[PDB]
């Protein structure tokens, strides 16, 4: 019966909204299902708990719903509620149609056939929405740990999408081979240290994944090679056509030490400047070559 505290108030599994398993219908397969909950339902995304799993993933199942459920934010991922009297155990979030950022990003490139799938000013506004989401974490004291454009997510593939931060497992603070290295500042690799700071580094990166349009970040770099390489002072270099103002806040992001990178109030200020330079968002993205 772990309790959970964010923002100054404690919470439990018995504050989690429970919905009577006969009002929820799994449709299809997104493991993640597209589900509906009891003339017109709410569509939900149902995340799964295993059956077949071991005691830890059942306490880390419990933490990820409350964790979830106890922030408020448009740009965060919203908790309808649980089905946990049930088995197999369901969590169920707001349904993100267009699913994680990092694909959406690779099968939405420029390219002949699309021509212009993507202009500068989609990937601003994903940048800031991010961002929003970012700066509410930051302004109650949650540490994200784990940035990165895999675990973002789109409301709809096509225009007016919005951009959410949907995983919270704060995967790089072991307190390893899948550890994600390529998102970490130096202070968290050497000395497991974690602070807003360490988001505004990875944010840095999570933009880099978005100006890139979803290339892995440090191209030909395994996980002990970035190490070496961010620990010595190496950065990654602009994505192909990236504008010099959208580059010029991934490397603030990217400070060697804490305190000389930017809080998300600037990142956001920042990001609206870009967003309003007709030289940037004129910038025509690459077009990636392929058939008509």
């Amino acid at each position: 019966n772990p309790n959970y505290s964010f923002a100054g108030k404690t919470s439990s599994i018995s504050d989690l909204k429970e919905v009577p398993r006969k009002n929820i219908t799994l449709i299809r397969g997104l493991e993640v299902y597209e589900g509906q909950v009891s003339p017109s339902p709410l569509q939900v995304a149902v995340k799964t708990l295993p059956e077949v799993c071991s005691e830890q993933d059942e306490l880390d199942f419990l933490m990820e719903a409350l964790i979830i459920s106890k922030f408020n934010h448009q740009n965060i991922v919203r908790c309808i509620g649980v089905s946990l009297q049930s088995l197999p155990r369901f969590i169920l979030l707001e349904l993100m149609a267009g699913g994680d950022l990092k694909s959406f990003l690779r099968e939405t490139r420029p390219r002949p056939s699309q021509p212009s799938s993507l202009a500068m000013l989609d990937l601003l506004h994903v940048a800031r929405d991010i961002a929003c989401g970012c700066q509410y974490l930051e302004e109650n004291h949650f540490i994200h740990r784990d940035i990165a454009a895999r675990n973002c997510l789109l409301t709809c593939p096509g225009p007016g999408r919005v951009a959410k931060i949907g995983d919270f497992g704060m995967a790089q603070d072991i307190y390893c081979a899948m550890l994600p290295v390529k998102w970490m500042p130096p202070e968290a690799f050497m000395e497991g240290i974690f602070t807003s700071k360490t988001d505004t580094w990875s944010f840095g990166v999570l933009l880099w994944e978005i100006f890139s349009l979803g290339y892995m970040p440090y191209p030909s770099k395994s996980n002990q090679e970035v190490l070496e390489f961010v620990t010595s002072g190496g950065r990654m270099d602009p994505p192909k056509n990236c504008p010099g103002p959208v580059y010029r806040i991934m490397t603030q992001c990217w400070q060697h030490q804490p305190e000389d990178r930017p809080n998300f109030a600037i990142i956001l200020e920042r990001i609206e400047y870009c967003t309003q330079d007709p030289d940037v968002i004129n910038t025509a993205l690459p077009i990636e070559y392929g058939p008509l």
